[PDB]
């Protein structure tokens, strides 16, 4: 499968999530995604077919993990938007009312601004602490997608939002969304990866 920000995913034939970011460790090729979405040995699947394995997450405290993928897979520089593509140039971490889009299965690719950092989200798992928040909607199944600025820069992978009845934040007004990601930073040192760009 081409490995594309924002695509969807199976957990062991059952959840959905989206990708993040292709990234590579040495010679390994994988993808960063959300912790809550799998756990460590978890099968990973695109179109069908097994990709990948969640090597290592964590979640709750953090939101964080990334899949090993087979040789197989082509890891490309893009997060996908509609029929087109937003190229990954970078990971400068964007301030406090930067515009940002974010791109997921279920929502696609929708844009807001970034609201505030470092918020606590409480899931009925625990806590996540350090997590940015912004306003662009997005439902249940993007957890784990891509957040990047419209100029290529990768923020972050989604974690979770106020969900309505409908599944998605997106019937309310921009001023009342509360969306989070997991910063991307954080989750490249931690495990020694470096971003795939373009």
């Amino acid at each position: 499968a081409n490995i594309v920000g924002g695509i969807e995913y199976s957990i062991n034939n059952a959840s959905l999530c989206s990708v993040g970011f292709s990234v590579t460790r040495g010679a390994t090729k994988g993808f960063v995604t959300a912790g809550h979405c799998g756990t460590v040995n978890a099968t990973a699947r695109i179109g069908g077919a097994v990709v990948g394995t969640f090597a290592a997450r964590v979640f709750p405290g953090n939101d964080r993990a990334w899949v090993s993928l087979t040789s197989a897979q082509t890891l490309l520089p893009r997060v996908a938007n509609g029929s087109s593509f937003v190229t990954v140039r970078g990971s400068t971490e964007a301030a406090v009312g930067a515009a940002v889009c974010r791109s997921g299965r279920t929502t696609g690719y929708q844009c807001g601004t970034i609201t505030a950092k470092n918020v606590t989200a409480n899931y009925a798992e625990g806590a996540v602490r350090g997590l940015t928040q912004g306003n662009a909607c997005a439902g249940r199944g993007d957890s784990g997608g891509s957040w990047i600025t419209s100029a290529g820069q990768a923020q972050g992978v989604m974690s979770g939002l106020n969900v309505q009845s409908n599944g998605n934040n997106c019937g309310i007004p921009a001023s009342q969304r509360s969306s989070l990601f997991e910063r991307l930073q954080p989750i490249l040192s931690q495990y020694g990866l470096s971003l795939v760009t373009g």
